[PDB]
Formats: structure tokens, sequence, C-alpha cells
DNA sequence: GCACGACG
DNA sequence: GTAGC
DNA sequence: GCACGACG
DNA sequence: GTAGC
């Protein structure tokens, strides 16, 4: 699948942060009105300290059937630094993206989108490159303040940056910690919550797209 | 400082779990009545995948002045497995312990004590070896259920194993996640809470013993 | 001076 | 490595 | 089939 | 690798 190479990936931490502060201006927090048909999930595993494996899974909604799966193993040199996940995993994901045949209506990533220090988490960043609605679903908080939602089944609260709502915290499963949902590109807080709620089945904490992707990332890491 | 070698460390995961299920019977959850004078904190860092660095710091209470610091760098072969932290970091800590001159009244460890699947976290386990009151202060939950305390300054709640109280969750700092406190050996839930509350200064999330230890663990990892 | 995805 | 106190 | 300390 | 569903 095609995408737009907006800049170089091999950059020192300081120049990468500048690239984020510039790219954040291109983000469009538009509503996603309607029922998607093709939903993609993306996950990464690391077979070695410098070898990652990116997996992209495309599911049919609302049946949740698997329509396509592609992957790419490659050298990963950029160190993990909070706030710069895109410069570590972005390149390999795009490499897998190049192989994808189905054009997703929305892509869900592991990690933040809008709920990022410079308003541009991996989900937002990748959204600008692929020019398709994106959502960031994180298992932990990177930025923003919030009031822990109660332990219900769909109980939730907004994630804030002072006064601005940058996403939401959702208790997708009772007995499990909530997940952090923020819009990426061509998406908004309200739509991301609706969609993620719709992508997560009862008994599950993680939405099917990224949940299935993570499984394949682990399976392929062996056989 | 002396200690009791209760068993072999080089054991396969399955035999190590049996050793825990047997050692749990030796645990004494007795009250710690009185003001301690010498309080120790223990932390570990890893200069290499198979090289750890254990640091033990002894502080004078209530002045919190540093009375002694010792350390030990050594080969670490046991992999990190939730529930078996003692078989990874225990050996190197004991190696540092051998160097310690001051006999602490209580030792605080990073990780669980009683709040463990088999009722024997690193803090409890090390307590049996050194035969001195121990407390496990964790930055995250390993076992047990609890109700998130409010975001006050000393707000707290009990950590449970069904009906049994195995420790407590304390909001040592506003804006920070709470810490998980469980008694090790020669300690009880009530005493551990009292002591840890007393070892943690305003503005801090982590108790001075382990906080200072962690700092030295990082400093020595360089210079 | 004092918060932050993937061995198993 | 970035970052608000 | 479906939760769990230390690059920086 | 352990572990309750």
């Amino acid at each position: 699948m095609d995408y737009r190479q907006l800049h170089r990936w091999d950059l020192p931490p300081e120049e990468a942060i500048k690239v984020q502060n510039e790219l954040r201006k291109k983000i469009k927090l538009t509503p996603y009105e309607g029922e998607p048909e093709y939903v993609a999930g993306v996950a990464l595993s690391f077979p070695g300290k410098e070898e990652g494996l990116a997996v992209i899974v495309v599911l049919e909604y609302p049946s949740f059937k698997i329509l396509e799966v592609v992957s790419e193993r490659g050298e990963i040199t950029f160190p993990y630094i909070p706030g710069l996940l895109a410069f570590r995993e972005g390149p390999l994901f795009l490499k897998a993206w190049e192989k994808l045949r189905t054009k997703p209506d929305v892509v869900v990533f592991d990690g933040q989108g809008l709920a990022h220090p410079r308003k541009l988490g991996i989900a937002s960043h990748m959204g600008l490159f692929i020019e398709i609605p994106t959502i960031g679903v994180a298992k932990s908080r990177l930025y923003g303040t919030f009031k822990m939602p109660e332990d219900k089944r769909c109980s939730w609260s907004y994630l804030y940056d002072g006064e601005e709502i940058i996403g939401c915290v959702i208790r997708t499963k009772e007995g499990s910690a909530p997940i952090f949902v923020s819009p990426g590109h061509l998406m908004d807080v309200e739509s991301s919550k609706r969609l993620i709620k719709a992508f997560t089945l009862p008994g599950r904490r993680i939405p099917e797209p990224t949940r299935l992707a993570h499984i394949y990332t682990q399976r392929l890491k062996k056989g």
C-alpha cells in the first residue's frame, strides 16, 4: 500500500522532536462518521535487540473476520525513548505497509496518538504518512491527566491536557486496567472512543485489530 | 553481615516454586513495635544483560542520614519471571549483604513481600535468609485485588487475596501512582504501612531507603 | 534535585 | 533523552 | 483460548 | 514460565 514519505527517519533525538512539532500542524481532528468495513491493527515484536517484526492485520467489520495479514522483519536501531516511539517502530511498520493490498478505512496502533507531549504520538504520525484515519490505543498513560474510571464494563472518563480533551480512558474489561484511547489523524476523541468500544468484544481488554496483530507478532517470532 | 543459606539458588523454575511453597511456612507475620534506628534499602541495576549491580544503603532514622553503603557486581543468569524475582536478584543481594557492617533493624526491598501468588515475594524470601524484619515496596501490583485509593497525600486502601489482607496500596504522593506495601518476614501489614509511611518524605513517592539505594545503583552503573 | 512499547 | 517543577 | 524488576 | 478461568 502507498504512503507519503514526509521526512527522514535517521535523525538524532533533538531533530526528531522538531519534526514532531512541525508535523503536529498537519493533524486533522475530524469526525469519523459511519460504519467502517476494513479495520487494521498493527503490532511489533523484537526477535533480537536490533531486529523487529511488524505485523499488520486487516479485519472485516463487524464480522471481525481476518481478511489479510502481512509482516516485515528488519533492523531496528533507534532506541526506545518515551515520546519518540515513531522513530523506533515507524520505519518497519511502513515497510510492512508497503506489502498491504487492502486499503483500510481505519488503522489502530499500539501507543498514543493525540495523548502525547507534543500532540503527535505514533498513531498520529503514521496517520500523516498513510493519510487514513488512525487511532492510538495504549495499555498505559504517556501524557495527560485523568480520573480513574470505575470498574464497570464500559465505564470511562476523559484524558486531559489541562483543559483540552486529548482522548479517553476506557474500562474495556472488569478486573483489568483501562486502556488509553486517543485519535490519530483524520479522527477525533469522540469517534475514537465509539470505534474502539465497537472493536472490543466482551471478555476482552484489547480491541480485536491490535489484539489479533499482537498474537501474530508473537507466533511469527517463532513459527 | 551474616545470613542463613536455606537452599540452592541454581534451580529450574519448577523446583524454585516448590522451594517457595515450603519457605512460606517459615514466615512470621509479627508486629514491629517501636522506632527503628538503622533502616536499609536495597536496589539492583543491570550494567549488562548478564551483569547486575546490587546496592544496599543503611540510613539512620529519623534523621535519614546515610550511615553506610556497599555494593556487588556479579553474573546474573536467572531470567526475570513474575513471582520468581528472588531467584534472579536474591543471590547478588546476599553477596552485597556479606559486605554490610551495620546490622539493620529493618530492610526494605523493591518488589512484593506477602502480596505474592505463593505468599513469598523477594522481601519475604530475603527476610528468611537474613532473619531481620523486612518490607516489600512495589511500584506495581503483582498479586491481589484492591480499590484504588483517592489522590490525596496519604490516602490508602488494603490489598486483598480474596478475604485476607496481604498489604496496602498507598498514595505517597499526589499526582503519582500509589506504591504497593506488603510485609516480608518478622513484619505485618499494619507495621509495614506505618513504617513505610514514616520512611517517605513529602514530595516523594518512594521511601528514602530504596529511593537512595536506586540512585546509587544508577550512579555506580557509570561512576 | 524530584514521570516516561517489548526476559518471558 | 525529554521535561515540568 | 483470554495477567504478570530494570533502552534510557 | 506460572496460572486462574
